[PDB]
């Protein structure tokens, strides 16, 4: 009975009698007539986050609705292998930004490992539209539907009704197991959390990377770079900060024991460098088409600057509120604009920073036009107050997965060492916050053997924000998540080190492994030998005491 081609498979009548009933998850209505199917044949797909591939696969579409919501309305895109690929396999994937899908980007990476593949639009009127353009009902007035869409309903609707469909299309038995995973970076890694922290069984595999969890903090940090250049009144023109980047790029690549053009220890960087051993050093930048040309030698000011943003935001006492990125990391945040009329550089409001506190504090934009009064204390205030306000949505920082762990899942979270959008100093609190929570009666190592069976985390050297990074393309990058979770969960191969692969550069498709915390790389005999050693001086640089903060922040 049930199909045997793809062919067979990618009709509206066998989609339609493999979808769940409506109300099979109350308040839940299931629009049949709203299907749609069509066959994909041989499809090239490429991605730094799975394997080169050529796939086939029916493209499935419907909607449904929550009941009691006018107007309510979700999409969802499912793409199921031919019946002689599937290999009981479910992947979801997220978003990006204000985003909650990925396009035809994520899909793929499960079709090609014989998964049903499914994401959302969220409920936002068509996957092209994002979270930030439903969120508002009016000026001052959230869309609370929204918010907890975006939050974490979404994603377990999604897992629900495409789990379910998945069994039914393919005749799967009661008793045959369906594996279940995921795989998402930055708002899509957040997406994962979202689920792992409430539903104990939803997946049996989450790959996570550089998520976007700890939502007050990580948004608000965004405004830190500007603040700083507000408060010592100096704004960098881009050209002196990218001269900084190079410069401890250079000082700090062999401290790793492999000269590479690669840093794979940042924390030795931030422990042992001196960007002040920088001053006096000559920089010059092309004019771009929207920039003038840049030329000078690295200022006091400059330095004064960047220190400042590299050491944290801290309030007006002193105290440490936040992290900031690691050294090696681009000064994103930092960037100023040029004015013509004036000759000189100024504030550019980061885009990230100013749309949380217009579209989820003020309510009413989703960009900020003015920094006028916004200090330190200021920064610190929207951090604390949006941990209260935004704990049980978007924050993503449970550290109780006691559900999640009973059940025998498995974490892959992976976060770049130069990340320049989340600060990779965010994933190991995470990690370290759930080893505390979860292992109160035990001492560090004890503790951290007994996370690390199911929940391993791996800095990515020289990577950038959930990609690879122009400035150190000998780096490598973790290619083949999908393929080692599978093994993992489905095979009981433990990933001592996580497989990765350089993308770029002459050495582009050899293979590098990555350390799990809290193990970090040193290479020896002459840069040819990679060992995952314990180093307290290096655990150390990457945990922080937020001082400032009353309340724990997980
Ligand atoms: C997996 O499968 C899904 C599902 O099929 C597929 O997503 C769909 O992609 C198609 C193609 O991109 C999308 O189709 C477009 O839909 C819009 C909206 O259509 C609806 O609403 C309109 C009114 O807005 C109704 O009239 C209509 O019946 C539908 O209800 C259409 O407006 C688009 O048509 C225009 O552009 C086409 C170019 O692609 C033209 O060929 C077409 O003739 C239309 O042009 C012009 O029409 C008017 C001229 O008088 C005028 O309004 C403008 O000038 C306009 O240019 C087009 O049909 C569809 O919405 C997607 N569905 C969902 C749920 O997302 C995925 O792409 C597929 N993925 C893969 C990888 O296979
Ligand atoms: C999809 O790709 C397959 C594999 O390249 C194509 O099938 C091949 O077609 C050539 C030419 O007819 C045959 O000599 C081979 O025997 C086929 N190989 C297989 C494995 O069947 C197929 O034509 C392609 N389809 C489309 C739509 O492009
Ligand atoms: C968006 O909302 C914010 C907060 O509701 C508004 O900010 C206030 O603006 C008035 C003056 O316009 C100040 O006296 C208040 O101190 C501000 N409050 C805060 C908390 O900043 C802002 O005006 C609103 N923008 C628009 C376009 O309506
Ligand atoms: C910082 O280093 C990067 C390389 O990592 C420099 O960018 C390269 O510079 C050459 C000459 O300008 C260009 O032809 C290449 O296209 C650039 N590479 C990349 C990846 O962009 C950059 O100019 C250096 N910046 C400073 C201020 O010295
Ligand atoms: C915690 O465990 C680590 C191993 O993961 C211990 O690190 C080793 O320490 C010994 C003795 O100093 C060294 O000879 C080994 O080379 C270290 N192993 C590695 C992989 O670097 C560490 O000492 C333990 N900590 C405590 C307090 O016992
Ligand atoms: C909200 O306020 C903005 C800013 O003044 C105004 O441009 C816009 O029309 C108002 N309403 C909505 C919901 O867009
Ligand atoms: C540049 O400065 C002049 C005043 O010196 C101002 O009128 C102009 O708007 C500025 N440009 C921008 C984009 O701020
Ligand atoms: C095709 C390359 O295979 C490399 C090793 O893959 C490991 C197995 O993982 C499970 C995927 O089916
Ligand atoms: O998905 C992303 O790229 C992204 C999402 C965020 O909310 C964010 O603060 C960020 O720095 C990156
Ligand atoms: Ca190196
Ligand atoms: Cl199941
Ligand atoms: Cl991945
Ligand atoms: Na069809
Ligand atoms: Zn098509
Ligand atoms: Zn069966
Ligand atoms: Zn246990
Ligand atoms: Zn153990």
């Amino acid at each position: 009975a049930t199909p045997s081609t793809l062919a067979e498979l990618c009709t509206d009548s066998i989609v339609k009698a493999a979808l769940p009933p409506s109300e099979f998850i109350q308040g839940i209505t299931i629009d049949s007539d709203s299907v749609t199917t069509e066959v994909v044949t041989n499809s090239s797909v490429s991605s730094e986050f799975y394997p080169s591939a050529t796939i086939n696969y029916c493209n499935v579409t419907f909607a449904y609705s929550h009941d009691g919501i006018d107007g309510d309305q979700v999409l969802l895109e499912i793409w199921l292998p031919a019946p002689t690929d599937f290999q009981n396999r479910w992947l979801s994937t997220g978003g990006g930004g204000y985003a909650i899908n990925s396009g035809d980007q994520s899909l793929p990476g499960g079709v090609m490992y014989g998964a049903a593949s499914g994401m959302t639009d969220g409920g936002f009127g068509g996957f092209s539209n994002n979270a930030d353009t439903a969120m508002l009902l009016a000026n001052g007035t959230l869309d609370y539907e929204t918010l907890y869409m975006f939050a974490y309903k979404a994603h377990r609707e999604l897992s629900l009704i495409g789990k379910a469909l998945t069994r039914n299309v393919y005749g799967m038995s009661d008793s045959d197991k369906l594996y279940a995973y995921y795989q998402g970076c930055s708002e899509g890694g957040r997406e994962g959390w979202s689920q792992v922290q409430r539903f104990g069984d939803e997946w049996d595999g989450a790959i996570i990377g550089a998520p976007a969890f700890r939502w007050s903090f990580q948004q608000t940090q965004h405004l830190y770079s500007n603040v700083v250049e507000k408060t010592l009144d100096y704004y960098p023109p881009p050209c002196e900060l990218d001269k900084i980047v190079n410069e401890t790029i250079a000082a700090c690549d062999a401290m790793d024991g492999k000269v590479d053009w690669v840093v794979a220890r940042t924390d030795l960087c931030l422990l042992d460098f001196d960007i002040s051993t920088i001053e006096g050093k000559p920089y010059s930048c092309a004019a771009s088409r929207g920039t003038p040309a840049q030329n000078g030698t690295v200022s006091a000011k400059g330095i004064e600057v960047a220190k400042t943003i590299i050491n944290g935001l801290h309030d007006s006492q002193g105290r440490r509120v936040y992290f900031s990125y690691q050294p090696t990391a681009a000064f994103d945040d930092a960037e100023t604009q040029y004015n013509s009329t004036t000759g000189q550089w100024g504030l550019d409001i980061d885009q990230l920073g100013g749309e949380y506190i217009a579209l989820l504090v003020d309510k009413n934009g989703t960009t900020l036009d003015s920094l006028d009064g916004v200090t330190y204390d200021t920064l610190k205030d929207w951090m604390i107050s949006g941990l209260q306000e935004y704990y049980s949505t978007l924050q993503t920082t449970w550290p109780d997965l006691t559900p999640f762990h009973e059940a025998g899942g498995k974490v892959i979270h992976f976060h770049g060492d130069a990340d320049f959008s989340i600060p990779t100093a965010a994933s190991i609190r995470y990690w370290e916050s759930v080893r505390s929570i979860m292992y109160p009666n035990q001492d560090y190592n004890s503790s951290a053997e007994a996370l690390n069976e199911w929940y391993r985390l791996y800095t990515v050297p020289g990577a950038g924000h959930c990609a690879t990074n122009d400035a150190m393309p000998n780096g490598p990058f973790p290619q083949t998540n999908m393929a080692v979770m599978i093994d993992w969960v489905e095979n009981g191969v433990v990933p001592t080190t996580l497989n990765a692969t350089v993308l770029q550069g002459e050495n582009e498709g050899q293979n590098q492994q990555l350390c799990a915390w809290p193990l970090r790389p040193l290479w020896t005999n002459n840069g040819t030998t990679m060992e995952c050693v314990y180093n307290q001086r290096s655990i150390d640089s990457w945990h922080y005491d937020l001082d400032a903060v009353p309340m724990p922040v997980y």
